[PDB]
């Protein structure tokens, strides 16, 4: 379904944001 | 429901953005 | 309702991007 | 209604994204 | 539509995100 | 459909995020 595909994109977005959040944390040494 | 699920992913999103807002406040 | 839930999480999202905007604004000024 | 409320939050999100971009450009 | 309107704001979001990556591309 | 249109913008959004994500990594290096 298209609602399911919408959740899938939101999920991929969340993990990209997860990674960036981690970079900032790492970069904060 | 797939709307509930959509909401969950937005919740996770706000969680990461919050973490990011902080690490900026932390640098 | 579930659409309300979605709108509420987008409000929260908009908020964090506001905070992030301010921190960047800070770095500049 | 609710779909409207969603568009207006998106709008607000777009606006804040634009604010961040401006601040990036403004460092140099 | 309202759905149509949501897509336009999401399109606006994509655009601002693309501007952020451009400034970042300038730094990096 | 309009839902597919929405899912496609979310796909475009994930892409730019991904690029920004790779920008932060390059700085980390
Ligand atoms: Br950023």
């Amino acid at each position: 379904g298209e609602l399911k595909a919408i959740a899938q994109e939101l999920k991929a977005i969340a993990k990209e944001l997860k990674a960036i959040a981690w970079e900032h944390k790492a970069i904060a040494q």
